């Protein structure tokens, strides 16, 4: 199935770009809401801008453990590495969400 | 430990309060957002209660091994409650950002 | 964009058919685990079937509220519904996945 | 409050007992699946330590309002890596349940 079916493999790869651009975009205003509630305050946006860079970081590390048991470059370790950055990255979109309605 | 008690019933109440207003400020940014959009009020107030009945499951499951009753029974539910809320919070801070 | 592309509506609905397949193989997997550790505790199965009823309750009463302001039955409705759809059922199923691990 | 104080570090203390405890059955359920395989432990290890940098920044980020050394900034800061690491613990427990 994952194996050799074309629809999940291109769905996999799409879904992680779509992903990826929800990430950014919830970065973006997360970015807007900060300055909206506390104006450039000092190092606020270096923080938030250092963290996403380590996210980004974990991301990739926490991938290569789940598709430890998969052989790089074939259709299920893909598919698989697709689905991790989808699902973490759409984790990270709403906690940087989240963040900017703290109060 | 009387302060494990304590405590597990203290962060309990505490990620209560925070869900709490989470979910107030969640209100006020949909009726800034949306003013008295049909039904939106209504839709949020009901996933919150069918939210915490899910709380009220889980809980039972991740408490099963405990004895009812008993003060380890109640600090593993406080704990459970309190990180259920947590993760609440978290969802409702999330919903409405547009 | 979301309001026309073909793929991305197609590929919103595989991957929400792929996230209720993986969160089902979850579910079947923990039951097992609890057994496994637990034997068939007197109300347990029962109390986890009960939670993921509920569980499906909220699923739908949330994405009800995070697809507010779109027309049900529109292209823009039936992608973020199952975006929603997919995105509640990883995280369900990684909850799941981690109840079998509580030792 | 003195005991605000003292449950959000016991709390904190608490969440990272329970993620220690979930890291250490992971490496456990790895080996028992997988044995020695190449760098398998290795890059759980890495991983686990990205994950603590990133504690620390994102906990930055939502303390930036309080004044470092106070009370109430060591209070956000204990609550924050509590929550952050009861996250992580649910992600690690998941892990290797085939």
């Amino acid at each position: 199935n994952v194996e050799t079916d074309q629809q999940t493999f291109a769905c996999a790869a799409f879904n992680k770009q779509v992903a990826e651009r929800e990430l950014q975009s919830a970065y973006d205003e997360l970015i807007e809401r900060m300055r909206d509630q506390f104006g450039d305050e000092a190092g606020l946006m270096s923080r938030i801008e250092a963290a996403e860079k380590v996210w980004s970081q974990l991301r990739d590390a926490d991938c290569k453990v789940e598709t430890h048991a998969e052989q790089p470059g074939s259709n299920a370790y893909q598919i698989a590495w697709n689905s991790c950055i989808a699902q973490r990255s759409d984790e990270r979109a709403e906690y940087l969400r989240s963040l900017g309605s703290q109060n």
